């Protein structure tokens, strides 16, 4: 099955673009973020641990998040001809462990947005949906964390040869025209 990594900063537009991809190509959208939040909503002690980490805007340990990705992948396994892995990997070791335990990605969609643009979007979603990590201080924390840990992931897969960059400063469906182009050329 096709495994696509979709990687980019906070509020760059990963989720948005992934759901457009689902609607058009019928890939299976797996959000590490959605998976983690669902474990939070479960009421477990683990959820309490994950909620604390996410509220501070830090990386959840590789073991937890890779576990959930693999689980979800295995569940949707008999209906998926493709997978969109949204927001994983976020550090080089995550990409390495994914490859050891699951498989190699066909493509990495690099959803590229300016830092200020990302702050603007998250600041807006913060005032509307009231996601706990969208407060101003946590945003700065998520943004710095993206620059330090997740950018080398982009380098890693550029060395692999599979990164395609899309300009996420554009209007949403102009962005998606780029995503479509990258996916069509598989
Ligand atoms: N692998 C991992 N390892 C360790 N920890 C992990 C982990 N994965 C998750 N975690 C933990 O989970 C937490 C949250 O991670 P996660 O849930 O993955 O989210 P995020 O990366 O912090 O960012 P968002 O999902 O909020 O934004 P987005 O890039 O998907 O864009 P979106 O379309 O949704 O929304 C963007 C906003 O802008 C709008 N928008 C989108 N595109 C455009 C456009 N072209 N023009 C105008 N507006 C746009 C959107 O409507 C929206 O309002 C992490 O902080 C971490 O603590």
């Amino acid at each position: 099955a096709k495994i696509i990594f979709v990687v980019g900063g906070p509020g760059s537009g990963k989720g948005t673009q992934c759901e457009k991809v689902v609607a058009k190509y019928g890939y299976t959208h797996l959000s590490s973020g959605d998976l983690l939040r669902a474990e939070v909503s479960s009421g477990s002690e683990r959820g309490k641990q994950l909620q604390a980490i996410m509220q501070k805007g830090e990386l959840v340990p590789l073991d937890t998040v890779l576990d959930m990705i693999k689980d979800a992948m295995i569940a949707k396994a008999d209906v998926s001809k493709g997978y969109l892995i949204d927001g994983y990997p976020r550090e080089v070791k995550q990409g390495e462990e994914f490859e050891k335990k699951i498989g190699k990605p066909c493509l990495l969609l690099y959803i590229d947005a300016k830092g200020e643009t990302m702050v603007k979007r998250l600041m807006k979603r913060g005032e509307t949906s009231g996601r706990a990590d969208d407060n101003e201080e946590t945003i700065k924390k998520r943004l710095d964390l993206y620059y330090k840990a997740t950018e080398p992931v982009i380098a890693f897969y550029e060395g692999r040869g599979i990164v395609r960059k899309v300009d996420s400063e554009l209007p949403v469906d102009e962005v998606f025209k780029q995503v479509s182009t990258a996916i069509d050329a598989l």
